[PDB]
DNA sequence: TGCAAAAAACGCATATTCTCTATGCAAAAAACGCATTAATACGAGAATTTTGTAGCTACTTATACAAAATTCAGGAAAATTTTTCTGTATAATGGGAGCTGTCACGGATGCA
């Protein structure tokens, strides 16, 4: 089962230092070059759990 | 239970009279004066005489040389303790002791 890794005893003394020295909050790395739109749900038509990201103007 | 009323007491007629307010007597204190004697103090004399001043004299000390008769600081032996060095001869042939339950981070390497 998906299970709680959320919180609402969250964002406390630890959840700030990770931004103070500016570490890797979420360690993500999404890019940008503008398109941008609903983009199906994951890029191109998505599919069974397919995964991509988003586009409007762009090449 | 209202008084009218009688007798004896209790109130308007003086003797008595007796504490009482009132002056002359008298006796001894006292204090004042006659006063007398003695003592408290003035006068003179020369005697002691201590203090005040000078010079002499004896004691006391200012000072100038220094090795007195005694203290001490090294110097150089011992005296005993202690310290460093050297030496003693069978065989002996690879070292124990915890680290193994922390979370998270930042490089820094290895390993295909």
């Amino acid at each position: 089962f998906e299970r709680a890794k959320t919180g609402d005893i969250i964002q406390g003394l630890p959840r700030i230092e990770e931004l103070l020295e500016a570490r890797k909050p979420k360690e993500a790395c999404i890019l940008a070059k503008r398109g941008g739109e609903v983009k199906v749900v994951y890029g191109d038509g998505d599919e069974a759990i397919a995964i991509k990201v988003i586009e409007s103007n762009g090449v």
